């Protein structure tokens, strides 16, 4: 009785859920749009108006992917011409709408092939990068101002990351911060000239006769890094006739001893910047907070202001030293840092004073600061029953830190485990998204006592659809090793037997800070073959996993490649012996780093794995960049931890795959994790006599996300599972 | 019972087959090396003197790979530290030995890294070229005269082939002639300024943190083509004060028209010399014969002693324009060319007489002038009883063309039909090379009576093995495809039984003149499947077929990937209905042109297969290189061929594959057939949403034959057929 979740309907998305994205243009409106026209509501009431028909642009000529409009809400960017880079970045064609006079801006348009666009935070300036260079537009129509002329092509970035600092520390493509209210824009310039170029093939299209070389500058582990500088410029000040000025904010000189990063930037008010470094030994970081010398034109940062975090089990802040959130007048600031105890918690700072305080405290985490009033702290932790994979939203009151208020932990514990917010410009109103373990629930609140306004989507059209198909469920439950305890989720077949013995398939991700065991609704790969295949698809969380406190996290310190594939095979050791699982029939999989577990796993020689899958893993940490490797494993040299560089390979392991099945599989435009990965274990394997299955994806980066590579990558790994475990 | 031909030793060649590989040093003796020591063997009686002691290079410090003695016998040149570069390119360092006074000549030595080195015809002159360039040694003690000054990595050439050159037309890398008695040293100069460069990553030792770039001057089809020169220096007036002045000898004038080719030298005489040129349409070859002029210094090539050689079916020559065979006084010549039937045959030229006269004719070819003495012409041909695939020495009376007489076809009728030969210097002994279709058969003879001296080996050894091993068998037979014969072989597993039914593998290659069905006597991946796995292997030799005259081989012209992919299909078609054949397994296989064909036939949709394999495969001609590519194509232009290059890829046809299984192979270093042929094949078949298996080789080339490799592509293949099979 009823149909199955079946591989087509994940590959064909048959089965979508619906998501609630607004934009608050104030602390009483926001914007939400259908596939059509954008509305403007009003939190207080729900009534809405429409903002813009969606027929403003039939004859517009081409397709927008993506809408921008100005704080004003005087003007529109139009963002078309999507051309995707690396993870984040991209470049595209811009046009600007004048909402008012219903016109579209055809005198000094933006440059094609933009790398970046910004809006100011109250007016309607715009900040664009072209060319590696920094352009300001004060009014949509008027010509622009070149701010920088240094930009240069795999060399000089102004406003904008490099290959490492997009993917390694700012998860993002931008490189320029406006102040407040639009007065200042704050940016950062990174030097690569020294940088070694990764070089890899392009195919391109049937018809190119000859392969195109691709080359970027990209730092392995060890090798040159680029270099950074950091300045900030007066939007009020530049003129046509006269070149604006930047002034530069150096140092620390603590910091300037040696090779560091620029790791965050955070304004605090219109005439405060705070900025934190990082030293390329990245236990050590530091925040200066600047202020505006009106009478001198330049930046100053008082050491007195500055603020020192270190770490001596291993590195500083979960991926990177957290960010601030001062107060409004800048004086003071809450930030995660870790605890005495190895739990980070919220602490609050006097912009001149060492010492902090710090406001909660337990054996869970805060995940991330939300909001700030000044009567409360709102903030999201995996305190709740306990449990690191879940989330919920709290406020803390600053005048009692002993007051603390759960926000989202009743309003339906059955259906809701995971939640994330979205505030109002001032924190009068928020929007709750609940995103498991029951299908994904958006409401709206006010902050006033937290009544809860109205249900914006329950996802209720998904769930009369899933009713007549047999789902999996989900078990997220816990083991204990070594005192400690380790949690794990299955995703089990429908009717469950617990007398029948399953397949068991180890989906494995286990790099640092990681979870794998969560409360989230998924509709994905493992959903297909529980319900379908009847396998049980299991993730473990061990030694490295994150959110659980740095005596966990950091186990793996300077030694990458042991603790956490140590565990991942214990995990499935402890799974066999559970007495529904086949421990015949026991499988892993895994992605990147996922990727890498799943290889050192196989070549482990537990016996415990029959057969395994590594997609675009990483097979010697020397192949991989700096800031990322680097943090975890230090330099690979003689004088600091070379040794284990070169002895946590995959291709070492490479005659122990004589007793699994294996299958690689790799694109090979991966900018990420190169194909060169790849290609050194399937040589050892080769030298080494090893049969095993290979694929790879000519011109797929890291995500093998084309549509067809996707459907193709998806349907060859099923078929090798069926075949290994059938 | 019984044991069988295993796959492992085939892998391991457990059951080795002996060679004897002479080197005639005169008319009368020549050095056969054992594995230790070089001896020198009297050919009338078979006496035999150690030439040098193994021993004799003990503590040399060098692994020496290869020798060469002087014509003179004087001195030894020992090859060491030797590199491989392409099929048949490398370099090395070598040492000259003094045979006389027993010792190494260690001053004015001879540079490692050096390109290519080469005695001269009869004395002890040296010809070698480094870093490009030429360079003289009259004495192995003295100082080289440089000879050229233009030589440069990747652009200048002098005296060695770049990439195209190197595979396409001369087989080698050599690019420098003596004349008989070494007073004239010959050369050709590549100049591949403007020809485009392919480039792949090399991945090299787990220790490159980088991937290396590799470049190579390579012409695609249609794509800029190196230019060449030639010259001719004297060796005998060369200062040390004055630079080597050396004559250039261009034209002809119906070659300087366009894009051409120097497609053989071979000198007739102390002062004649004949070149042969080919237009970059491989219709036209124009023949020069250049005299040097005593009281000028210079060659002249008189338009009139020149010999034209076209075709209007087709191209010239099988791969090129044969080469020509001199008489005494150099005044007239016997070649190898194309019947007004369409069959090549010998004709006799005078060098200035416009038509020459076949002394050879009838339904059959001559594969090769093999030997010229004033009495006779040795000649290799495939007359006897009509069969293609087999091959025969015969001698023709110079004075009498009526009295040829076959010396190889009643030897051992039964034991051998395929012979190849090696003359001593002024052809008064020959070795005959018997290679099937029982076990090779080394015989010697003297010219005078045509007596058969002596048996140098019979294998007698390999005999006393394969006697206790279910050995396969091989079946030598044609089909009649509409009026012609069309020529297969089969390797059937032992104990046939024609009321069975077996398996059949198509193996392929069928690219234009080959033969893939023949009298040859092998042991390998075949020889295993038929005898352990009962499959039956099976080749076929269809339209585009060599050495059966000029109707079948020019039946492809301008049309490559038609005829020869269909006849293909009607072979298997045919062998289906034989009666012992599972119409339900039968498979296809190739390698190179073999892999572009069983691409075709798999996405033809005929259905006939059920799965291939194909190696390093085309998958566009366009981009192949251009001399053999264009060479039965034409210009991949709108106003040549462009339609038909676009109507032959295999990415056009991967709709079909959704019928078959495919598995796809290819070393990721193949400078000949580039990885990025494969890489658009599976970029299409995912494009259309088709499984298929593969399987890339990390760093290797075209022959995927380093050790390791070789074994784990064949086991790779085996499991494949064997699955396909069971
Ligand atoms: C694969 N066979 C590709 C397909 C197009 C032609 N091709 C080549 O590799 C061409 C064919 C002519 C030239 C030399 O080929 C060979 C040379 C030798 C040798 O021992 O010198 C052996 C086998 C071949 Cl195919 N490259």
């Amino acid at each position: 009785s009823r149909k199955t979740y079946t591989l087509t309907d994940y590959l064909k998305n048959t089965y979508r859920l619906k998501l609630y994205s607004l934009r608050w243009i104030s602390d009483h409106e926001y914007l939400y749009k259908q596939e059509n026209n954008i509305l403007v509501f009003n939190a207080e009431y729900g009534n809405s108006s429409v903002f813009l028909e969606n027929s403003t642009f039939d004859e517009f000529g081409h397709s927008i992917n993506d809408y921008s409009i100005s704080p004003d809400g005087q003007f529109i960017l139009l963002e078309y011409n999507y051309v995707k880079q690396w993870r984040h970045s991209y470049t595209a064609s811009y046009d600007i709408y004048d909402l008012n006079k219903r016109q579209l801006i055809t005198e000094e348009r933006i440059p094609n092939n933009t790398q970046w666009v910004t809006w100011s935070p109250v007016g309607h300036k715009l900040a664009y990068v072209w060319n590696n260079d920094i352009y300001v537009k004060i009014e949509p129509n008027l010509p622009s101002y070149r701010i920088t002329w240094t930009g240069k092509e795999d060399i000089i970035y102004n406003g904008i990351t490099d290959w490492v600092y997009e993917e390694e520390v700012f998860s993002a493509y931008s490189a320029l911060w406006w102040s407040p209210n639009g007065t200042f824009l704050a940016y950062a310039q990174f030097n690569d000239t020294e940088v070694p170029l990764i070089e890899y093939s392009f195919y391109s299209d049937e018809s190119l006769q000859y392969p195109k070389t691709v080359r970027v500058p990209y730092p392995k582990a060890g090798a040159v890094n680029p270099t950074v500088k950091f300045f900030v410029v007066n939007t009020d000040s530049l003129s046509s006739v006269t070149n604006a000025t930047s002034i530069q904010i150096t140092a620390p000189a603590s910091m300037l001893i040696g090779d560091h990063y620029l790791c965050d930037v955070t304004w605090a008010t219109q005439e405060r910047i705070s900025l934190q470094w990082l030293r390329r030994i990245q236990n050590y970081s530091v925040m200066d907070i600047c202020d505006y010398d009106e009478s001198s034109g330049r930046w100053n940062c008082l050491v007195a202001r500055q603020h020192i975090e270190m770490s001596t089990t291993g590195w500083v802040g979960r991926f990177r030293p957290s960010e601030p959130h001062f107060t409004l007048d800048g004086n003071s600031f809450y930030k995660i840092i870790s605890n005495e105890e190895g739990y980070r918690h919220i602490c609050y700072f006097q912009i001149d004073k060492k010492d902090c305080t710090f406001i909660t405290k337990g054996t869970w985490e805060v995940i991330g600061i939300e909001a700030l009033t000044s009567d409360y702290l709102y903030y999201i932790s995996n305190e709740y029953k306990g449990m690191p994979g879940g989330r919920n939203l709290y406020k803390i009151q600053l005048s009692d830190y002993t007051k603390v208020t759960c926000l989202s932990c009743e309003l339906n514990p059955e259906r809701c485990q995971y939640y994330s917010v979205s505030f109002s410009k001032e924190a009068k109103y928020y929007q709750l998204r609940c995103s498991g373990p029951g299908l994904p629930l958006y409401t709206l609140h006010s902050s006033v006592n937290d009544k809860g306004l109205r249900v914006l989507e329950d996802n209720s059209a998904l769930d009369k659809m899933l009713q007549n198909v047999q789902m999996p469920s989900k078990k997220l439950d816990f083991i204990i090793l070594n005192e400690t305890k380790f949690w794990y989720q299955m995703i089990l077949p429908p009717h469950f037997d617990k007398s029948k013995k399953y397949p068991l398939l180890l989906d494995v991700y286990a790099g640092p800070c990681s979870q794998k065991a969560d409360t989230v609704f998924r509709l994905n790969w493992a959903t297909y073959l529980a319900s379908t295949e009847n396998i049980i698809v299991a993730s473990f969380d061990g030694r490295g996993s994150g959110y659980q406190g740095d005596k966990i996290m950091h186990a793996i310190n300077r030694r990458l490649g042991t603790f956490e594939v140590e565990d991942q095979i214990e995990a499935a050791r402890q799974f066999s012996k559970m007495g529904f699982v086949d421990n015949k029939r026991i499988a892993i999989w895994g992605w990147s780093y996922g990727g890498y577990v799943t290889s050192m796993v196989l070549g482990s020689g537990s016996g415990v794995f029959k057969c395994g899958i590594a997609v675009a893993p990483v097979s010697r940490w020397e192949y991989y960049d700096s800031v990322y490797t680097e943090r975890y494993m230090g330099l690979p040299t003689p004088e600091d931890n070379l040794d284990h560089y070169r002895n946590s390979t995959v291709m070492s392991r490479a005659e122990n795959f004589k007793q699994v099945e294996y299958l690689l599989i790799h694109g090979t435009a991966d900018d990420n994790v190169h194909f060169q990965q790849s290609a050194q274990i399937s040589k050892a394997l080769v030298d080494v006599g090893v049969d095993f299955q290979a694929m790879w994806y000519t011109d797929e980066d890291h995500g093998i996300a084309s549509s067809t590579a996707h459907q193709h990558i998806y349907t060859h790994m099923s078929h090798f599972i069926k075949q290994c475990f059938s």
